[PDB]
């Protein structure tokens, strides 16, 4: 499933992302932008360490899920790769907490760093009713 703007915004806020662990819900749209264009069904595979990202916020085979075919990786959200490929986002945004819980926060995705850090993302939620 594509997303539209305004309905992942409530969609994610329904989930409890608004504030989690101190991340605003402008932070988790422009994550999701960025990663995936607001796309569940978004892949990537990486080549060169022969993992591969998955969904709307193209969680790594490598440490958050299980795909069974990335070298040496451990799966600590405790799913299936294939449930970052649901339309329904629940299983998704529980990994994407599991990711914040980390030391890292929200910077665990570079795109994040890129994109969204240090910038003015109010114009993700504008008009969303949120």
């Amino acid at each position: 499933k594509v997303f539209e703007r305004c309905e992942l915004a409530r969609t994610l806020k329904r989930l409890g992302m608004d504030g989690y662990r101190g991340i605003s819900l402008a932070n988790w749209m422009c994550l999701s932008k960025w990663e995936s264009g607001y796309n569940t069904r978004a892949t990537n595979y990486n080549a060169g360490d022969r993992s591969t990202d998955y969904g709307i916020f193209q969680i790594n085979s490598r440490y958050w899920c299980n795909d069974g075919k990335t070298p040496g990786a451990v799966n600590a959200c405790h799913l299936s790769c294939s449930a970052l490929l649901q339309d329904n986002i629940a299983d998704a945004v529980a990994c994407a907490k599991r990711v914040v819980r980390d030391p890292q926060g929200i910077r665990a995705w570079v795109a994040w760093r890129n994109r969204c850090q240090n910038r003015d993302v109010r114009q993700y939620v504008q008009g969303c009713g949120v």
